[PDB]
């Protein structure tokens, strides 16, 4: 005791000197000593010294067994000469990061640590040898390893360091504020706060993110991996990615394993301190401060167990990001230059899957990776204390929980083989959705739509019944985190009681053990996640091996240093092949091109043209020969390559933008016509990111880029293949030809054209990969050989009401039945724990233990309920969630079918497919589990808080300020991290957009020697994602610190209010209070983890419910207002001053229509170009609502008739008739309303009987999407049959001569003539052949009636009808 005190001298010295040292460390402006190997090891002695200042402590705690609870001096000295070492190894780090080299204060610290250890050193030696032997070897070795460590640390701190050499001024913008951050301010992540403020008063945009720090800018971490991967090769004086990946990410992973080790060896302090508190709180002779001290250093040892952890995550997420960046960078570097053969063999859509998956799950593996050893050290240690505590019974408990690793992975393999192996129902349903969406027109003019509604409802209900048992087996992840704690504690206590009835249960056993099971159970449920992620990353690593071990394409295929005089391109009898094994396509080909000479290449289709130019660039492995060039080149691939950026970039292509040259190239290529058409000018987006440019324009822009690149040797490749002929002549005239700009440029042209030949200079004739004839066309025309044969708030948190909406979609008899039922379960759980307390403090007084068999019993029947009242809840939540989907999905679908055609016109059919794809997916199987786990976490927190309050009644005083602080931190997080999540989720996809673009364009990326220039772009596009995935990680950490002080300032108060009322209560209550206050910082991150996994997901319900009540304005059927049955046979059409327009506030297309055709008569409509005759058709079916004027049919107004009855009676043949995938029975009669014989009879008349009879499926002939397996004409025949079945008195035609051939036009006109003599006929067409024969014809012009009479009367009037 005269020396245990003496060891306190250096600790108190360093502690008191610390606040008078950080005010001088900041008096050094900036030194930034480089990380030498001395300072890298001056802080490894200290951490190891803490780890031997641990056994110097837990030896003291071993007195708990054998009875002797240690005196405070006997267990605080190792606990505080252990904390300072985590501060010695931290002033070592923070000093080096400042200018100081000779530490001064810290060398004194180590010196005193040595000096105060001299006296026991000068004493323990003499007492040992003289009196015998070991004499308590544990305190001996823990001392003499401490002495060696401190001596070595002093010696190493006696050395000098390098001069600061620091820097000049770095850069102006907001720099990453971890550099230039004081000691106390970087320990607690206080520097991030500036954004936590700015992330709440304003929104965040890319201009205001942390300008990323220099070490990891994705071009300094790729290099750190390329160097390792290169140096890790065969090395004779085979290679594996894993070795390089370790050698380049081992420095940042054995410095993030020290933190995990420190944390999980610092975590086993609190259960033992709790044991000390419980077993002093019973003692009435122990002075008061022996409990106050334990509470104090149960706080100051739990605001440090979770500060070397929330500071762990900062160092193993910012290495997950470095995995995700090094992998992507090296893969991109490879994919630029491998081979065209390897691309052809593999899939261009698969290479990109080497990011966003299959190489990003390395970012998802980093946090789980250290679990590999931290699980077998959180167990073989937490088993030890438990065994020490309850005895062998503990095994059973842990055994059960270990047993819960497979049966929590068995569902993870039943599910994931029950929701993706059978989600093809979703695939087929979304296919049917896409089919229904486009072509909705003909689907809606006739009443086919509700049959499709029935079809999709049936497939949906099939997809949901397979989703019932796809979520019940998810209520086994609400059985691990809400019902397993009680089960494991019960089984432990059960085996403990049954094995031998002589062992009582007291507070310091039961409650320490149930507070230690907590510590063991977090890294024993994320362990199955480890198995899953590691076993699906062990294949990703193999795949990245497969990609990186692919042959490059530079065996110096071309040399660009020497050339024959006056020549630009020459090849010496070379041979080329598209694959290293396949027969060479080219055999000993020889061409000598003079400078500036245009050369054309000829042949038939399949002689080897396109494989000539591809060989010149160096993408065709030459078996023999030497290919030469001199100067830059420009390549125009046949499948022209369009960059996924703006037109200015996609034409300038990394050059200097000169408006004079730029504009003249654009006009010479004849692309200004598109520019005047372009909606935004020459800045329009291109590619999948922009307007999908058709084939014609892509070659124009490619050729323009080539010519503006003004390289020496243009290697063209039939760019005029997919363009209009006349402009193509100008394209050759103004650009390629000698009159054009490129007279002095060595052009090489390969094309199938003929007319361009005479204007060329030289021509090369290709046959089976061999040259036959060379020379000018007028000279070659003398030969006339086989070549002659070639000739012929808007932004913010969601409103509260939407939550209610979701409840109204679950039934609202289930919402009460689930909220009330969790309230019941929480009451049961608190009852179980209170009963355990009243058992454990009962066992100490009662002389009779015979009563135990009751308490145990009821404990079971009071916690088993808490299982049976949670599972029976979680199912009735999942079995509500799918219900919540069902109705909700219906309420969307049944409205989108009922929307006006203008809704589908103003929309590109992409947004209305976003829903039914994702926004219906989130409410389908992403929202129900999240809300279930939120509702588990909230009630876990409630049960914990109420048990703490109940056990120590006066603790309620502080429960408000903790609540306000925690809510403040939660709100600040939910602002700033929401901003960052949005800003990062939208900036990552440009990486994969820039990829999937170099892969296709690797041919044209090279030959512009732009490969290096084109990977810096990938570096900056992943940099613009790193600079918003870093501050999100740090924001998460700053939150978790804020929610951790308010989860440790409650352990402090639980212990303190336990010790302040010692005279009142009995030990069974403080044990419960403290042991359930130790996990009020786990059920307080879980309740935020979910409350932000539901704020970013219940946006989906708002959107889905918003897509409703969208002005359907179309009642399918009416109440009793149906027109009289047998309605068509009257068949009279009559108008009264009709006028209509597409949209409100739109120029009238129809005006004052007053037309009438009698019953059974035939009539057509003709309109001049621009009259707007098409709309008339839709006006008959009430597609456009009658603006002014009632279209009366048979003396009845159609505006008061149900469409499903109104449209059924009429008969339409649409302008663009379409088939729908499925049988023919569906494609002619979904309602099954007609006899098959007449169907076949109509099919016979449809000129299709030979086709249907030739197929045994016939009526069941499975049509492709739109009947693509049939020809166009056959599709109009099928739709002609479609109209044939209905056979009503009213017939109307839509564009009988729109674009069909004259052959089928004759057939359709004849079919119209033969059967439809009696029935009323209306007609619209581009050709008067079917109209001139009508009894009466109306002529529509600019939306008014002009000529409504017989064609003979029209002939006399000589209008537009008779004009031509
Ligand atoms: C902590 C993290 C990592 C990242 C997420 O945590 S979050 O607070 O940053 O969202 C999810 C997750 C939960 C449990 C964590 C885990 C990574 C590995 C951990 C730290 C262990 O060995 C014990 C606890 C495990
Ligand atoms: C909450 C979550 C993640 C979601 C899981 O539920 S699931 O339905 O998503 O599988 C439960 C799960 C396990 C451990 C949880 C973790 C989220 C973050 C937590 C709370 C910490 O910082 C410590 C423990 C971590």
């Amino acid at each position: 005791f005269q020396n245990s005190l003496l060891a306190w001298v250096p600790c108190i010295y360093l502690w008191v000197a610390l606040p008078c040292y950080l005010l001088y460390l900041r008096h050094h402006c900036r030194g930034y000593i480089i990380l030498s190997h001395l300072s890298k090891l001056k802080m490894v002695l200290g951490v190891l010294l803490w780890c031997v200042s641990w056994a110097d402590l837990f030896y003291s705690f071993h007195g708990l067994v054998h009875g002797r609870a240690p005196a405070p001096v006997f267990f605080v000295t190792p606990l505080v000469v252990g904390v300072t070492m985590l501060l010695a190894t931290l002033l070592i780090q923070y000093e080096r990061l400042q200018g100081v080299q000779s530490s001064g204060v810290l060398i004194i610290f180590w010196f005193l640590c040595v000096v105060c250890a001299i006296v026991p050193f000068r004493s323990k030696i003499l007492l040992a040898k003289a009196e015998g032997e070991i004499s308590d070897p544990f305190r001996f070795t823990t001392f003499y390893i401490h002495f060696a460590l401190v001596l070595s640390a002093l010696i190493l701190a006696c050395f000098r360091e390098k001069p600061p050499f620091f820097s000049a001024k770095n850069v102006d913008p907001n720099p990453y504020p971890e550099t230039s951050a004081g000691f106390l301010s970087r320990l607690f992540f206080w520097w991030f706060t500036k954004m936590a403020i700015y992330g709440y008063r304003h929104p965040l945009e890319e201009k205001d993110l942390w300008s990323l720090k220099e070490e990891d800018r994705s071009q300094m971490v790729v290099q750190q991996l390329l160097e390792a991967w290169r140096k890790q090769e065969k090395q004779t004086a085979k290679p594996s990615f894993l070795k390089a990946l370790l050698a380049t990410f081992g420095s940042s992973f054995l410095i993030s394993a020290c933190f995990k080790l420190i944390q999980d060896l610092l975590s086993f302090i609190n259960p033992q301190l709790l044991s000390i508190l419980i077993r002093f709180i019973s003692n009435p002779m122990a002075p008061s401060w022996w409990g106050f001290l334990v509470a104090g250093l149960m706080f100051l040892c739990s605001m440090m167990q979770s500060l070397i952890l929330q500071h762990y995550y900062h160092y193993i997420f910012v290495t997950g990001v470095k995995f995700r960046t090094g992998i992507m960078g090296v893969i991109y570097r490879k994919a630029l230059v491998i081979t065209n053969s390897v691309k052809r063999a593999s899939t261009v859509g698969e290479i990109v899957n080497l990011m966003s998956v299959d190489a990003q799950r390395f970012m998802d593996l980093a946090p789980f990776l250290n679990l590999l050893w931290s699980a077998p050290l959180q167990i073989i240690l937490a088993i030890y204390f438990l065994w020490q505590n309850l005895g062998p019974s503990v095994l059973a408990g842990v055994a059960f929980m270990v047993l819960l690793i497979p049966l929590n992975g068995a569902v993870a393999v039943k599910m994931r083989a029950f929701q993706v192996k059978q989600m093809k129902l979703k695939d087929s349903r979304i296919k049917l959705m896409s089919e229904i969406l486009n072509g909705i027109k003909v689907l809606k003019l006739y009443a086919w739509e509700p049959s499709f509604l029935k079809q999709v409802e049936g497939i949906r209900q099939g997809e949901l019944q397979l989703l019932r048992t796809a979520a019940y087996l998810h209520t086994t992840t609400t059985f691990t985190w809400m019902c397993s704690p009680f089960l494991v504690t019960l089984i432990t206590l059960w085996v403990y009681v049954y094995v031998d009835p002589n062992n009582v249960l007291d507070a310091e056993k039961a409650f320490v053990s149930v507070s230690l099971f907590n510590i063991l159970r977090l890294p024993l449920n994320m362990l199955p996640q480890l198995i899953s992620n590691l076993t699906q990353a062990s294949v990703s690593l193999k795949r990245i091996q497969q990609f990186l071990s692919q042959e490059e394409l530079d065996p110096q295929s071309v040399e660009r240093k020497t050339i024959s005089p006056g020549y630009a391109i020459t090849i010496h009898s070379g041979t080329f092949t598209w694959a290293q094994d396949l027969p060479p396509t080219l055999h000993s080909l020889d061409i000598q091109v003079p400078k500036g000479a245009l050369v054309a290449v000829v042949g038939p289709v399949g002689c080897g043209k396109s494989s000539l130019v591809s060989a010149l660039l160096g993408e065709m492995e030459k078996l023999e020969g030497k290919v030469h060039m001199k100067g830059s080149v420009a390549y125009v691939p046949q499948q022209a390559w369009i960059q996924n950026c703006t037109l200015q970039e996609n034409v300038l292509f990394g050059k200097a933008l000169n408006p004079k040259r730029y504009q003249q190239t654009l006009e010479a290529c004849a692309l200004l016509a598109d520019l005047e058409m372009l909606p935004g000018g020459d800045q329009t987006e291109i590619g999948e990111k922009g307007i999908n440019l058709s084939g014609g324009q892509r070659q124009r822009v490619s050729l323009a880029r080539a010519v503006y690149s003004d390289a020496d040797i243009f290697l063209l490749d039939d760019p005029l293949s997919a363009v209009d002929s006349h402009v193509a002549k100008h394209i050759f005239d103004h650009v390629i030809g000698p009159e054009g700009v490129l007279a002095g440029k060595t052009r090489v042209l390969v094309t199938h054209g003929i007319s361009f030949l005479p204007q060329t200079d030289f021509i090369i004739v290709l046959a089976d990969g061999q040259v036959s004839e060379m020379g000018p066309y007028p000279a070659l025309l003398q030969r006339n050989g086989s070549f002659a044969n070639f000739l012929c708030a808007a932004i913010g948190t969601v409103e509260l009401s939407v939550f209610w909406d979701y409840a109204k979609a679950v039934g609202l008899c289930t919402t009460l039945a689930i909220c009330l039922l969790y309230v019941g379960q929480s009451a049961a759980a608190i009852g179980a724990n209170v009963w355990l307390s009243a058992w454990t403090n009962d066992a100490m007084a009662d002389s009779r233990q015979n009563n135990t068999s009751l308490r145990l019993g009821v404990y079971a029947a009071l916690g088993i309920l808490q299982g049976f009242l949670v599972m029976l809840a979680a199912m009735a939540m999942a079995a509500g969630g799918i219900q919540a989907a069902r109705v909700l999905h219906q309420a969307l679908l049944h409205n989108k079918i009922r929307s006006p055609q203008s809704f589908f016109d103003t929309t590109p059919s992409g947004r209305i497919l976003n829903c039914f794809s994702k926004d219906i997916y989130v409410v389908d199987e992403v929202l129900a589990p999240v809300i279930l786990m939120l509702l588990n976490s909230f009630f876990n927190a409630i049960s914990t808080l109420v048990v703490i309050m109940a056990s120590t009644p006066l603790f309620t005083v502080v429960i408000l300020p903790l609540a306000v602080l925690y809510t403040l931190v939660q709100r600040f997080y939910a602002a700033t991290s929401r901003q960052l999540k949005r800003l990062e989720s939208v900036s990552r996809s440009p990486i994969y957009s820039h990829f999937s673009e170099t892969v296709t364009g690797a041919s044209v990326i090279r030959a512009y020697n732009r490969s290096r220039d084109f990977e810096i772009i990938s570096d900056t596009k992943v940099d613009a994602n790193q600079r918003s995935c870093y501050p999100y990680i740090i924001s998460n950490r700053w939150l978790s610190i804020g929610v951790e002080f308010v989860g440790n300032c409650v352990v402090l108060f639980a212990a303190l209010f336990a010790v302040i009322g010692r005279s009142s209560l009995n030990p069974g209550l403080v044990g419960l209070s403290v042991s359930y206050s130790l996990q009020v910082t786990f059920a307080l991150n879980w309740m935020i983890r979910m409350m932000s996994d539901l704020e970013s997901n219940i946006v989906a319900v708002e959107r889905v419910k918003e897509y409703s009540k969208t002005e359907t304005e179309a009642p399918w059927v009416v109440e009793g207002s149906r027109p009289p049955e047998g309605w068509p046979p009257r068949g009279e059409v009559e108008f009264r001053n009709y006028s209509v327009r597409y949209r409100p506030g739109l120029d009238l297309v129809l005006r004052d229509l007053s037309l009438h055709v009698h019953g059974g008569e035939k009539v057509g409509i003709v309109g001049r170009t621009g009259a707007g005759k098409s709309s008339m058709t839709l006006c008959l079916f009430r597609i456009l609502e009658a603006a002014k004027g009632e279209i009366r049919i048979d003396g009845l107004n159609v505006a008061d008739i149900g469409l499903h009855d109104l449209r059924s009676q009429l008969t339409i043949i649409p302008q663009d008739p379409i088939l729908f995938s499925g049988t023919l029975r569906m494609n002619l009669d979904p309602f099954g309303s007609y006899s098959e014989e007449d169907i076949w009879w109509a099919l016979e008349l449809s000129h299709l009987h030979t086709f249907v009879s030739s197929q045994p499926a016939g009526l069941d002939f499975q049509c492709s999407e739109g009947g693509e397996n049939l020809s166009v004409g056959q599709r109009q025949l099928v739709c002609l049959a479609r109209a044939l079945l209905r056979k009503s008195r009213i017939l109307v035609l839509d564009e009988a001569t729109a674009a069909i051939d004259l052959e089928t036009d004759n057939l359709i006109q004849a079919t119209i003539r033969t059967q439809f003599d009696t029935c009323t006929v209306l007609t619209i067409a581009h050709r008067l052949n079917t109209i001139m024969d009508y009894t009466r014809v109306l002529v529509l012009d600019k939306g008014v009636v002009a000529e409504f009479d017989s064609p003979a009367n029209l002939i006399a009037a000589r209008g537009i009808f008779y004009g031509m």
